């Protein structure tokens, strides 16, 4: 029923994130100059290292607010680069059902103290 605990598993999820190597393409913003058709196409670009970054800087209140911009990286990348057979199609996919199934307990665990919290 701890509270905080969300805080803590969702820096070591980023971690494991960070470690595979799907993650390369998520891990810092996507170039404004090498893909300069981006911003036409996305209005809120989002990488692990801005969701490391918010963490960090204590501006998350819920690893519900984490998922949110976890889950805007992969429909980004969905956005940008529809093609089922493109590379960072197949990447995005691995790498959004890794971070469900982590994230599942996350929001569970956070969900129940606050209603023990609460009760
Ligand atoms: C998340 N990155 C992307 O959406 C793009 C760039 C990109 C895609 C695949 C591999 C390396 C890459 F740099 C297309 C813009």
């Amino acid at each position: 029923y701890d509270i905080q605990a969300w805080k803590k598993q969702c820096e070591e999820l980023l971690n494991l994130i960070f470690q595979c190597e799907d993650s390369e393409p998520f891990r810092q913003p996507v170039d404004l100059l090498e893909y300069p058709d981006y911003r036409d196409i996305i209005d809120t670009p989002m990488d692990f290292a801005t969701v490391r970054e918010t963490l960090e800087a204590g501006n998350y209140e819920s690893p519900m607010e984490l998922c949110k911009d976890v889950r805007l990286i992969f429909s980004n990348s969905k956005a940008y680069t529809p093609s089922k057979r493109s590379r960072i199609y197949s990447m995005s996919l691995r790498l959004s059902a890794f971070f469900e199934e982590h994230i599942s307990s996350v929001l569970s665990d956070y969900k129940s103290a606050l209603r023990f919290h609460k009760r």
